[PDB]
């Protein structure tokens, strides 16, 4: 499936970047869908290579650059082309190079309190940033749809015993079922506060939209680093402010991290309902998505218990759906 084999990365990675790459292999299922991952060492370092299909503009590309000319400093950018690019376009693909690089993430190697500040600031900063209407035309933007609840509802009638249940599909059920309570108020509740907001597309912002721990690595420097903007949005600040103290993960859950960072972020005029419309909205688009993974038979067992394990955590103490009440 590969556009290239791997040695042809040698003469790509030294005609378009100037570096010598003394070994390039293939990184087993470490890109998702249309990517190819490749490892490629320098005497000197190693490197990260993507391969994308296409000539398209990929927003990711798009946002990345806007952000470095921006200067925001916190995220791991390509190395440049030689013609100073963040990406080469050829032909029928595109070579996204980076430095190979091993970071902690913040579930991994919880944020020193100088760390949640310097988060903050740079969010702020992002969340500041003018769009070009070149790039907005871009940029999906929040609409409030329904469908996650939609098919958060269609389960409803599913949870009934049925004699052609596997194993898994049972426990869910009987999980679902113990926990029917919180599920239609996170439902319930996201679409009453989606009924209660009001639109302003002047009050949209760039946003990170999934800015959880897994995505804040902690670097060189002892510095931040905001990863995973394969998809950003406009729409309100607390699209990305409600992941602080929001416990994604069983982490960014405690009252101290939330002061370090608005002491960083500056702007405390929090919009509570849009805050609390997007902590019930996220749990309800991860029961739609593991829910389907254990009513259905898409994935092997071992995939799917994964999903069951993942769904039942986020009503765990202290976890997502007790934060997203608490909000309400």
């Amino acid at each position: 499936k590969q556009p290239i084999q791997a040695q042809q990365l040698i003469e790509l990675l030294k005609v378009h970047y100037g570096i010598d790459i003394h070994t390039a292999q293939f990184i087993q299922g470490g890109a998702d869908t249309n990517a190819f991952a490749y490892q490629a060492d320098s005497e000197s370092k190693s490197y990260f290579i993507k391969l994308k299909y296409g000539y398209h503009d990929e927003i990711n590309l798009s946002i990345i650059r806007l952000l470095h000319d921006s200067g925001i400093k916190e995220i791991i950018f390509p190395i440049h082309t030689l013609e100073a690019k963040l990406f080469q376009q050829l032909k029928h693909f595109k070579i996204i190079a980076y430095p190979f690089i091993h970071a902690p993430n913040g579930f991994t190697q919880n944020l020193t309190g100088k760390q949640w500040k310097q988060l903050g600031k740079v969010l702020r900063q992002i969340h500041e940033t003018s769009v070009p209407i070149s790039i907005q035309q871009q940029l999906r933007k929040e609409i409030y749809s329904p469908k996650w609840r939609e098919i958060v509802r269609s389960f409803y009638n599913q949870i009934e015993f049925d004699n052609s249940d596997d194993k898994l599909t049972a426990a869910f059920k009987s999980f679902f079922n113990q926990n029917s309570a919180a599920i239609h108020r996170l439902v319930d509740t996201s679409e009453k506060l989606s009924k209660k907001i009001q639109p302003d597309l002047d009050k949209y912002v760039l946003c990170h939209s999934d800015i959880h721990a897994g995505n804040v690595l902690v670097g060189n420097e002892e510095s931040i680093y905001i990863i995973d903007w394969d998809e950003p949005m406009l729409a309100p600040k607390e699209r990305d402010l409600m992941f602080i103290g929001g416990g994604v993960g069983n982490v960014w859950n405690k009252p101290h991290e939330i002061q370090y960072f608005y002491e960083g972020y500056g702007e405390i005029n929090v919009d509570k309902t849009i805050l609390s419309y997007y902590r019930h909205e996220r749990i309800v688009e991860d029961i739609a998505v593991y829910g389907q993974d254990l009513l259905s038979r898409n994935q092997n067992n071992q995939s799917r218990l994964e999903s069951f394990k993942y769904f039942k955590e986020m009503f765990d103490p202290n976890n997502v759906v007790e934060i997203a009440f608490a909000t309400e």
